[PDB]
């Protein structure tokens, strides 16, 4: 009957929603502020118990699906991946191989110099990587930018007023639904495409699974295609443009990875050789990329019972969460935690395995990212070609590089403009 403490303001029509829309960051913080690890925010009708340091990570990440609901706090993603989806190392050079591809491909065309908006670049790239390497290359092949517009206008579909209603009659909602109309479509034409103009991929898989009449339509293989590509999708594009950004805000950092790549490759191995091994200066500016801009901000769970964390009492239906965005940032763990500092990840420090608990953006415990190891060969991948290759220069002030923070899915703001040119 003793009522959480409750964060400050949310006094508009649906509590704290409207803020939590707006600067969500910034309403996670004021809970940590005002009331410490254990903390509440109202979403429109549902309480979010907000959790964080290590005490309440802890409780958090080790939870079982028994006790911390995880699907069950999504329920926005369904219209997303539709109706029916009910929610290797000895593949990882080849797949390093492939990244390596995809990326000299989208650089074809760059010539001597030029200008990129990274979202654009980096969305589209991955994509294509995506696609490739979950789904099969023939069918990436099949692909063009229009893909990527489209599931583009799918990620912006995730508007937190979801959590209200995910079919509201707003735009985004709108464009969500026919951005995944049109997605389907683009598949039906794949497949009719190959009926017409038949090395196999898992698309050819499903199309010959038999109900006989065939089993999956159009539609179903889409959606099991979008869920298959979300996870890893605006995750990994928008960590290597916040690598690009924060090797050009630190050209020390940016001249360091440069000599450790060309003495690394200097061996002539591939880089499906060397995107699986040490590239050390990199993995340290993109562990503290990921620490400054962990793509996921915050992490839903519905309880599924009574627990009490620092004698606070939780229980069975509050929804709950915890931040990376927060945690990550914790001054007690994190030495001037709003720096960035790649070296402290550097053996001496290594702040990163040091903080079980707190460094989470790729969660921790029994949810730690099944991604992370694909996701980090794919940011070694893409510079290991990038940065040899051209050298990149901010074409806006370093500070105006920004995240839209308004849709639960994070995306990159624009303009995020960078200019290249052939490295000699
Ligand atoms: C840089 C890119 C990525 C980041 C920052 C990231 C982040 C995270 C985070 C924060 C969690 C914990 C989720 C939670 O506790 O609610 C997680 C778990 C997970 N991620 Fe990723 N992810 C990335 C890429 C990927 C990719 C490429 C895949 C697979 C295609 C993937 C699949 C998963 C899976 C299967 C889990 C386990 C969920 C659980 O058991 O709790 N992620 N990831
Ligand atoms: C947070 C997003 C709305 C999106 N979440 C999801 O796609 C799932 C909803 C239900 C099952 C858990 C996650 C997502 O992209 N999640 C992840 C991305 C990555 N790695 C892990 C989860």
């Amino acid at each position: 009957a003793v009522a959480l403490p409750r964060v400050s303001g949310g006094h508009d029509e649906h509590g704290h929603l409207e803020e939590f829309r707006t600067d969500p960051i910034g309403l996670m913080q004021r809970v940590r502020d005002e009331l410490g690890d254990v903390g509440t925010f109202q979403l429109a009708g549902k309480q979010v118990v907000l959790l964080s340091g290590s005490h309440a990570n802890e409780f958090f990440f080790r939870a079982g699906d028994d006790d911390l609901d995880q699907a069950k706090a999504y329920p926005f993603m369904t219209p997303i991946f539709g109706e029916a989806v009910v929610f290797r190392g000895e593949q990882m050079k080849g797949h390093a191989a492939t990244i390596e591809d995809q990326v000299r491909r989208m650089i074809a065309d760059w010539g001597e110099a030029g200008e990129i908006d990274l979202l654009d670049f980096f969305a589209e790239l991955t994509i294509y990587t995506s696609s490739a390497c979950l789904i099969g290359k023939k069918f990436r092949d099949q692909l063009d930018g229009r893909f990527a517009k489209l599931y583009h206008e799918l990620e912006r579909g995730t508007d937190p007023l979801a959590y209200v209603d995910p079919y509201l009659p707003i735009e985004s909602f709108r464009r969500r639904d026919e951005a995944r109309n049109g997605l389907v479509a683009l598949v039906a034409d794949i497949m009719n495409g190959r009926i017409a103009n038949p090395d196999r991929d898992m698309l050819d898989v499903l199309i010959a699974v038999k109900a006989g009449t065939p089993r999956f339509s159009a539609d179903e293989i889409t959606g099991m295609f979008i869920s298959m590509m979300f996870a890893g999708h605006h995750t990994s594009s928008g960590t290597a443009s916040w690598t690009l950004i924060e090797l050009m805000r630190h050209r020390d950092a940016y001249a360091a990875v440069i000599d450790e790549l060309d003495e690394l490759y200097g061996d002539g191995r591939s880089v499906s050789f060397h995107a699986l091994r040490q590239i050390p200066q990199l993995e340290n500016v993109l562990k503290e990329t990921l620490r400054l801009h962990p793509p996921l901000i915050i992490l839903m769970r519905v309880a599924k019972g009574e627990f009490e964390v620092q004698g606070h009492r939780i229980h069975e239906g509050d929804l709950v969460a915890a931040s990376p965005a927060i945690s990550n940032r914790i001054p007690e763990d994190f030495p001037d935690p709003h720096d960035f500092v790649p070296a402290r990840y550097e053996q001496p420090r290594q702040e990163d395995l040091l903080n079980r608990w707190t460094w989470i953006p790729f969660g921790a415990g029994r949810h730690r990212c099944v991604g992370a190891a694909f996701a980090i060969m794919q940011i070694k991948a893409i510079f290991s070609v990038l940065l040899r290759e051209y050298e990149f220069e901010m074409a806006q002030p370093p500070e105006s590089y920004r995240n839209d923070h308004s849709k639960m899915v994070v995306q990159l703001a624009q303009p995020a403009a960078v200019r290249y040119r052939r490295r000699t």
